[PDB]
């Protein structure tokens, strides 16, 4: 999952809205976060990671070590549980919480694919490279 390492804005989203109604994000909010076209920033050392994800307004910031749970507030103020790992090119971040999510990034053809799934809900987002 190396190659995920690096900046990369939003491209194409698919049922994000599906995905923000599941995790209980609220009308005003989802509103908000359809209409942004985000920036994520990967840095990668060893199994050290941050993910800084924006907007002009608002900013996430998370950092973590693979396979070592953290503490993480989501950017809607969702208190979870989270643990990262690498399956292949894939790194992918088991929130546990009121739901669990799956969020798994990985680069195909030089676009980072990130598949957002809740429930019985598949969000696909893709971002190329900045
Ligand atoms: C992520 C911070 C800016 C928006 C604030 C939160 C708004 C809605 C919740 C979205 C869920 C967070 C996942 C977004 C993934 C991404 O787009 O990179």
């Amino acid at each position: 999952a190396a190659d995920l390492a690096g900046k990369w804005i939003l491209e194409s989203s698919e049922n994000f809205d599906d995905y923000m109604k599941a995790v209980g994000v609220g009308m005003v909010m989802r509103k908000m976060a359809n209409a942004a076209t985000p920036t994520q920033e990967i840095k990668i050392d060893g199994d050290s990671w941050s993910i800084k994800t924006s907007t002009t307004f608002k900013t996430t910031d998370i950092s973590f070590t693979i396979g070592q749970e953290f503490d993480e507030t989501t950017g809607d103020g969702r208190k979870i549980k989270t643990t990262c790992k690498i399956d292949g090119n894939a790194m992918i971040q088991d929130q546990k919480g009121s739901p669990d999510s799956i969020l798994s990034r990985e680069v195909k053809d030089g676009k980072m694919h990130m598949i957002l799934k809740v429930n019985d809900v598949v969000c696909t987002r893709i971002f190329k490279r900045v």
